[PDB]
């Protein structure tokens, strides 16, 4: 993890605040003063405890060992002086979940499969590098002016993203982020929608554990519900790999008749 010196680091923006720290859009000198790149920077306020030193540097340090376009890059941190930061590529388009939001209808059906192809392929990274996220979810993904969607948030639990094994057991596993990627296959068709609607935790856990799954999205391809509902095998082992969802995902995307047939979605009475 580098260390970056404070005088290469200049902070133009906020783009969130919270009670330990803000983010802010900036700039960072690089590569001995003849580079400068746009920079996402998170501050930790003063009074912070160990523990939360810990989480903070330890997401850094977490970020730092990965090197995967669908992951977010880490430049470094500042740990020598206060407050201390963390300092990333700066995602102009923000939150999946978000940008989708204010998007809708907007991208064709090709783009939604791109974007979930890139998110599985930085799963897929993770998973080999021995790394659980346990926290995955549109929110967690940033997305660029590009339109590439990077993994991000390495540092509760929301219950309707998480497999029922980690949410009854704690069992959290590369395929218990396979069932979170199923939802968030569902989210990205969806547009942002809120996963399960109105329905409680509890009632979520009811639902799922009753075999009830999140029905089709609008104008859907089948390959693509197929490929969600398979995420959400009750049985862990049955759910495809991060291997298998990006496999295929390239098949449909390389050859798109494919994703012409659509799953029947599911009163007006008119002609
Ligand atoms: C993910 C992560 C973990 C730990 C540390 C850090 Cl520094 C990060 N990195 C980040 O949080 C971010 C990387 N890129 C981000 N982009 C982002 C997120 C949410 C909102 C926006 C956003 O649209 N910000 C605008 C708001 C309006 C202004 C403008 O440019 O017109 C100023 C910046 C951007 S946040």
């Amino acid at each position: 993890t580098t260390e970056i010196h404070p005088s290469c680091v200049t902070r133009q923006k906020v783009i969130g605040a919270g009670e330990f720290g803000e983010v802010y859009k900036g700039m960072l000198k690089t590569s001995s003063g003849k580079k400068e790149v746009p920079v996402a920077i998170k501050t930790l306020k003063a009074g912070y405890t160990e523990k939360q030193r810990v989480d903070f540097l330890g997401e850094a340090g977490i970020m730092g060992q990965f090197s995967h376009h669908n992951i977010i890059r880490l430049e470094g941190v500042i740990s020598k002086y206060k407050p201390m930061m963390i300092i990333t590529e700066y995602m102009e388009n923000g939150a999946l979940d978000k940008f989708l939001r204010e998007k809708d209808g907007e991208f064709s059906v090709l783009q939604l499969v791109g974007m979930l192809r890139g998110i599985a392929a930085g799963m897929k990274y993770l998973a080999n590098m021995n790394y659980v996220h346990r926290d995955l979810a549109a929110r967690n993904i940033l997305v660029n002016s590009n339109l590439v969607c990077k993994v991000s948030d390495f540092g509760k639990i929301p219950i309707r993203w998480t497999a029922p094994e980690a949410i009854s057991y704690r069992k959290f596993t590369s395929a218990s982020d396979v069932w979170s990627f199923g939802i968030v296959m569902w989210e990205v068709m969806t547009y942002g929608e809120r996963p399960y609607w109105e329905l409680s935790n509890h009632e979520v856990m009811k639902a799922i554990n009753d075999g009830f799954r999140l029905p089709t999205p609008m104008d859907c391809p089948s390959a693509i519900y197929q490929l969600m509902m398979q995420c959400w095998q009750q049985e862990r082992a049955r759910r495809p790999k991060f291997a298998d969802i990006v496999s295929i995902l390239d098949k449909l995307i390389r050859a798109p008749d494919s994703l012409k047939t659509l799953a029947d979605f599911d009163v007006s009475i008119r002609l």
